[PDB]
RNA sequence: ACGGAAACUUAAAACCGUGUUGCACUGCAACCCGGAAUUCUUGCACGUCG
């Protein structure tokens, strides 16, 4: 199989975390794959979605930053051997990403920290944008304060995706026509242009090659969680949300509250990923992605 | 089936009100309308008497 390197031009975007006034640089793929099962009904016929409801034969990364020509792959959660001073102990957690090479030098306390943190403010700015609210009835309009992320003028988000090339060819069938991503996208946000380039082969999936660093907020099955946890350096998030879509036209309710693992986490053993489903009450299934992809 | 899907940073309010380009100032001081030209040169109160 090949893989696909996806270069964007994401100027402003808004992937919230717990509301709207904040943002995140990363899109954990249960947010991205859920778009691919709602921005496929707007092009297919609910047959393209039904072609890919619960197969998970396609492994795709998340939407991680890139500053110029180098992928800003995430800061892994491995125990650093910081035999140096305690300032650069604290300076690691103020660093979310790093380029594609320095990770092995990073993990043993043998790396720079005041250049990687100096390219944090080369990614882009955590902006805000005030707006004014509803004429609720006839009363006085409120504001609503909504905050975003803004990239630098030479950045965007990257993506690596592999699997069956027919169901990979239907990703790029969809993405050449997927509109403004992000959350608050009916305004000017999350708009971008997807371009194809040939991948870096320094980032192969090392599923068992003694580099068990993932590139996707993922999850194994519930039983096999007991196997891939003895040396897992992992963090837990929430991947909740709301549901209120056509063919589900009622009052808006939520997805089921899941907690996937981290996205650059390093483990003890290989594992498998599968499409968890988050529908709680109602008609059509809604489902989280959780199908990881690995790194040297 | 993206912590999504909807929303105006909006409605009114005069950079206005009091204020002279004004007050003192000769178009004034000095000079002749002044100097040389004959009202003149020709010229009879008379011719005329049985």
């Amino acid at each position: 199989m090949n893989s696909r390197l996806f270069r964007f031009d994401v100027v402003r975007t808004h992937f919230g975390d717990h509301g709207l006034e904040s943002s995140t640089i990363g899109c954990p793929a249960d947010t991205l794959y859920s778009a691919l099962c709602v921005e496929a009904l707007r092009m297919g016929g609910q047959q393209l979605l039904d072609e890919l409801v619960a197969c998970s034969t396609l492994r795709l990364t998340d939407l991680l930053p890139y500053v110029g020509p180098d992928y800003l792959v995430p800061k892994p959660l491995k125990s650093v051997r910081s035999d140096s001073s305690s300032l650069q102990k604290k300076l690691a957690k103020k660093i979310g990403f790093l380029p594609a090479a320095q990770l092995g030098s990073f993990l043993d306390g043998t790396a720079d920290l005041d250049d990687l943190a100096a390219r944090q403010t080369k990614i882009g700015v955590h902006a805000v944008s005030a707006k004014a609210a509803i004429h609720n009835g006839k009363k006085d309009a409120d504001p609503y304060r909504v905050g975003y992320f803004r990239f630098e003028p030479d950045a965007g988000l990257w993506l690596l995706a592999t699997g069956s090339e027919s169901e990979l060819g239907l990703l790029t069938r969809l993405l050449k026509g997927i509109s403004a991503l992000g959350g608050e996208r009916t305004s000017g946000f999350g708009a971008f242009i997807p371009t194809e380039s040939e991948v870096p082969a320094a980032l192969t999936p090392t599923t068992a090659a003694a580099s068990l660093m993932t590139l996707t907020t993922s999850l194994p099955t519930d039983d096999e969680l007991e196997q891939a946890l003895a040396g897992a350096t992992y963090r837990l998030v929430k991947r909740s949300g709301f549901v209120a879509s056509a063919t589900y036209a009622e009052t808006p309710r939520r997805k089921r509250d899941i907690y996937k693992l981290a996205a650059g986490s390093v483990f003890s053993r290989p594992f498998q990923g599968g499409i968890l489903d988050v529908s709680l009450g109602g008609n059509h299934p809604v489902y989280s992605y959780a199908r990881p992809l690995f790194l040297a």
